[PDB]
């Protein structure tokens, strides 16, 4: 024969349940058998992006016919599996291929139309060595062949609706992504399959926050098949944690220890305490084993319901009358109260922990995937955005009311009443030039999601030209960036949650703050390249100094509220109503006072001394050498920068080179002492 | 059966304890036995860089299966090795292979999903001649199989990935490199292996060092696998000088070759000296018998410790009351003691030598195949080696290196910024390629880049990196590509003073934190570099009087020359400014005296000797050294006024081998003649 050399007869598996029974996916199926009963093209392919199970619909239709929900067009049909890869590897030599195939097609007109042809990876049958579609063309046509595909959607654009003819041979049945709640309902008939399999329970809030979570977060991978993996593999986390135990473990390495301590020895009470350690160790031992055998029994009779259900659908296949009634009434109520009596009795007794999934570990699986705070408000994150003025002005002093601001924001966000399609928040940084603008920005990094790290700096100063605008949104094809990517673009797409932080906004082309109105508007940035770039995850933080000069002037004696509306008309001369029209809430910077340059050097001074603690010295300082720092690094013009190339090179270009002249030893309490100008260090 | 004819049982090698002690990796056997035990993707494959032992961590996981130490489910599992190479060739007819194949997983389905079986280099099942991936494609979905992959990154970047039919049966359990404390960790067990069959000891500060050097130099292979390699070469090498001695040799060499001459005599006086060199041989050779039947009992004895050792791990695993007693306090303590005095008495009589395993040892390996003070020394030593003159600047360098190699200074600033200061030519270029040729190891392991032509706004444009689409483009960049392509090297900015302020706006980026960014997106580091500049007015204020002034002074006048020059706060983060003298008469001698020993080099190979006049490189010195430039037209006048009327004899049939060629002069040529 042929078609039990190369193929996989899947009925023969379905009726030996070794398939999934899909619920769901009604409308795939029935469009799938309109295609397969017509008379010429009987050809449908299931396209989709993969993971959709495009293989679980004809495993669905394996099934349904099987049970018998087809029409009278598909009863006895059989549904081979042909494995393109396992007619290809073979062929050597000049038509020891094109004999395979053609002793598959005999065998399948043999059979007159009564096997449904399945062909898994449409796409490896064109381009594989003229070769596979120029024989099967004339069976397709005339609808001799009962072919169904499966393919990517790529793969089908790219190697079939070039070759028009094997175009037409086909029939598109377009598969769709599941909904969540379908998404659900797939993995509650998957859980009440998986229990049997890890020997383990799952509790449905788990389900559904493993769905939402995995929708939320895992941007590569699809539905089911994405939730599929977070649920097994969790489930094989709780399977070690099954036999992960510990404690046992310590007792029997605190025992052995003894044991050879008073082996040595022979005062004694060792005898004791290792008789008190061997019977603790017997009794976690007895009742690890007494957990191994309530979870055995669990198992064992959830197994037997399974096979009851499955009896009970033979029952209703085969047509037994006192056997339904006598299997349903019986053996379904009996069997799930004492299942469920031996889930509270686990409940009672595992003291040594889980085997009910919990949203915890789908969190623990995600996180080690991704690392996202995965959950809610956890009253780590939840208290830290309660006190998220504190937490700004642990490393950013000043500018209270930015920080309030920016505070409020990330609370709308986390709180889920923001404007989905936006970004999290527009800002308007304004103000003195050099004050913490990017101290804020970066604050405002590390306590969103990771560290300073998780952000991109701009300079917008330097693009002033239009090919600079084609430069940071990427050059159109045909073009030159379109080869080497675009700037903007390509930073977002590798930092999907991220923080853009851009550089004096008003130095820049007069152009830009168009490309500005987009990404405020609906944070779609659509590249070069012709793909979508969506911001909605980020945030979009803009600088700029446009009142510096007249905040700086005017601070003494205005308020919060007219230096807000005065500067919000000068920056309407400045930019265009559109644009300021975009923003959530422009925020006004203020200027720095020298208690708030003490503290920027206090700050300065714990990391000083944290790095020269890890060199290994202990440094203290005199508040007048604070003082001469203070009034050597502050301008109107320029701000923080002056402080901190005052400390730089009044530090650490003196002190260092003091240190590497040999003169300093570690150890000591090397006091700053102040001089006339400069700043002295002794060892005491 | 096929398992018999076709696969290699790890569990019976690891009962029978023929496998290896694995060390450490708890965390990718735990990724293992997560990715064994799902109900889809029930196939790791175990991907790393090769030969970092994932035969052997699939190993451990059997030797872990074998001592019980697995979850419940893996208890009384079945490790089976599936060799690709075993298969193959047995055939002459169509697939004799695919039948015994089939025989196999036939055999595996009659084993009921308890055999879990093993294959390395998984492309091999991809691609061998239905070879065996759609023989098994089936199989990796019919839950008849429990292949454990093992394959380099490239092969599952292109066999497996794109293989979609096979491409979601298979799970990335990441095997990355083990450090050096992890490699010594590995080292520690396996050293108990690695003295038995080589009759020898070994020594734990050899084992670090050994692992250091494998890790700082031998960079073909990777860790463990040539630590590993360095060990039993050691073992190997310290097995061959007590197997095989030199005196031995050169005693036999002697008697025979007077046995010759005492048989061609027959004045005698060699039967004495042959009596005498022949008791001497006997004794050295009696001595050294001896010494070879003491390290027989030493290790003899020091085996019969590890079968003790194996017997009461024997006696555990049993559990035999007075076995366990008995081993330990009558077969441990003695047994080790007399190995001891064992091992001091080869301390006393070891002479004619060595039976351990020292760091001399690993370098005797490794050369055959000690960092800060040595590298400073040597560093010191080859700048007044190669770069004549500047002595004052070779001083200022090591002082850099001194401050900045101790590593007490901040490690985000750039390691070596200097100005050069002084005339072109006089060994700027020579100083870089010492630089380079100590620091990295060779001269071109540098980047040599002018800023003379970057006056126009066309300078960040063509140094750091281009706009999409104009003319500095197509090269890459000059400045920023040049360290993706080389992040292990010197940078150069000759030429400085013909800047612009983006550049110098770059290069206090360069001399704040060192990462700096081309325009489209790349975020490169250069603190792992130095950065050097010259310019020349201060070398004009130099060339004018360099002559009756220091060398301090004169550093502290052309630094204020470079701050009318430049900004103050440009040159401040540099860490240091030199001072280039004009070189005169005698390192102009000694530059001349290279050129002059690289031509003789290539005249000697001709089979010439030629010796040139000290007054015919006075007139080179006067002819080629000028103010201006230096020694590069001293380069092409020793070229033009040596060679071609040089050629221009040689080639008249004139000049005969053999004979003094004496450079004398001419009232204005260097001609030579022969006498
Ligand atoms: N409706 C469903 N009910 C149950 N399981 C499903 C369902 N849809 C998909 N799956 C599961 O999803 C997994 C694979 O889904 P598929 O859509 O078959 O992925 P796929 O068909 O292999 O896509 P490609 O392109 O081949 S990677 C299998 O474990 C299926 O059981
Ligand atoms: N409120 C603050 N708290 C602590 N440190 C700050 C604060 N404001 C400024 N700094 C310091 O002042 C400097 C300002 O530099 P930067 O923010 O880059 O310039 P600009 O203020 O023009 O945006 C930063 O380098 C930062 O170290
Ligand atoms: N746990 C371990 N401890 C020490 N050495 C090991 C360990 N595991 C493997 N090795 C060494 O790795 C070598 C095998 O390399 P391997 O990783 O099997 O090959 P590949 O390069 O094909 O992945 C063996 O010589 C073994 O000594």
């Amino acid at each position: 024969q042929a078609l039990k050399k190369y193929t996989i007869d899947l009925t023969e598996r379905a009726e030996q349940g070794k398939l999934d029974p899909v619920i769901g996916r009604d409308e795939e199926i029935r469009r799938t058998i309109q295609v397969l009963q017509r008379r010429t093209k009987n050809n449908p392919v299931l396209i989709g992006e993969p993971g959709v199970g495009k293989t679980a619909i004809v495993e669905g239709l394996a099934q349904r016919i099987i049970n018998g929900e087809v029409p009278e067009g598909l009863k006895g049909r059989r549904v081979l599996a042909l494995d393109m890869g396992a007619l290809v590897a073979g062929a050597k030599y000049r038509g020891e291929f094109e004999e395979r195939l053609k002793g598959v097609l005999n065998d399948l007109a043999k059979q007159e139309g009564n096997v449904i042809l399945f062909i898994d990876a449409l796409h490896t049958m064109v381009g594989a060595g003229m070769d596979a579609g120029n024989m099967l063309k004339p069976a397709l046509a005339r609808g001799e062949l009962h072919c169904v595909g499966a393919t990517t959607l790529d793969e089908y654009r790219q190697y079939i609706e070039k070759d028009a003819a094997l175009e037409r041979r086909f029939q598109k049945v377009f598969v769709a992504e599941p909904s969540v709640e379908d998404t659900i309902a797939i993995l509650r008939g998957l859980k009440e399959r998986y229990e049997l399999h890890h020997h383990v329970q799952i509790t449905d809030p788990a389900i559904v926050a493993a769905a939402t979570l995995s929708h939320r977060y895992i941007a590569d991978r699809q539905l089911p098949d994405k939730a599929i993996d977070l649920i097994d593999e969790a489930a094989s986390s709780i399977r070690m944690q099954i036999d992960s135990p510990e404690e046992l473990d310590r007792l029997d390495r605190r025992i052995i220890q003894l044991k050879l301590e008073q082996q040595a020895l022979m005062l004694d009470m060792l005898n004791e305490e290792l008789s008190d350690k061997e019977r603790q160790y017997s009794e976690l031992e007895e009742e690890w084993k007494a957990e191994k055998a309530s979870l055995s029994g669990t198992q064992t009779i959830k197994a037997e319901l399974e096979q009851a259900k499955i009896a009970i659908e033979q029952a209703r296949r085969v047509g037994d009358l006192a056997r339904m009634s006598e299997l349903q009434y019986g053996k379904i109520p009996e069997l799930e109260k004492q299942l469920e009596a031996a889930t509270q009795l686990e409940g009672k007794t595992m003291r040594l922990l889980r085997n009910k999934v919990t949203d915890a570990e789908i969190a623990e699986v995600l996180a080690r995937w991704t690392g996202i705070p995965v959950s809610r408000m956890m009253e780590s994150e939840r208290e830290k955005l309660l006190r998220m003025e504190q937490e700004l002005h642990h490393r950013v002093i000043g500018q209270n009311e930015a920080v309030d601001a920016v505070s409020n924001a990330i609370r709308r966000s986390r709180a889920g009443l923001a404007d989905p399609n936006r970004p999290i928040g527009s800002f308007l940084f304004l103000g003195p030039t050099g004050v913490g603008k990017t101290e804020l920005c970066k604050a405002l990094a590390n306590f969103m999601f990771d560290s300073d790290e998780a952000m991109v700096r701009i300079d917008m100063s330097e693009f002033m030209e239009k090919h600079s605008v084609s430069r940071l949104v990427g050059a159109p094809p045909g073009y030159v960036g379109y080869e080497e990517g675009g700037y903007l673009t390509e930073a977002v797409r590798r930092r999907p949650y991220s923080v853009i932080l851009l550089d004096a906004v008003e130095k820049a082309h007069p152009d830009v703050f168009n490309i500005l109105l987009q990404v405020l508007d609906d944070g779609r940035l659509t590249d070069g390249q012709g793909r979508t770039v969506d911001f909605r995850n980020t945030v979009v933080i803009m600088t700029s100094n446009l009142g510096s000069d007249l905040i700086q002037e005017r601070f003494g004696e205005l308020d919060y509220a007219h230096m807000k509306e005065l500067v919000l008309g000068v920056v309407s001369h400045n930019f265009r109503p559109e644009f300021i029209n975009r923003i959530d809430e422009v925020v006004v910077f203020h200027p720095l006072g020298e208690q708030h340059i003490a503290s920027i050097a206090q700050i300065q001074l714990k990391r000083l001394y944290k790095r020269l603690e890890e060199r290994g010295y202990e440094i203290h300082i005199s508040d007048e050498a604070l003082k001469l720092l203070s009034e050597n690094g502050y301008d109107p013009v320029y701000g923080a920068r002056p402080l901190k190339r005052a400390i730089q090179q009044q530090i650490e270009n003196p002190l260092a080179q003091q240190i590497l002249s040999g003169e300093l030893v570690p150890g000591k309490v090397i006091r700053l002492e102040v001089n006339e100008d400069r700043i002295v260090a002794v060892q005491h």
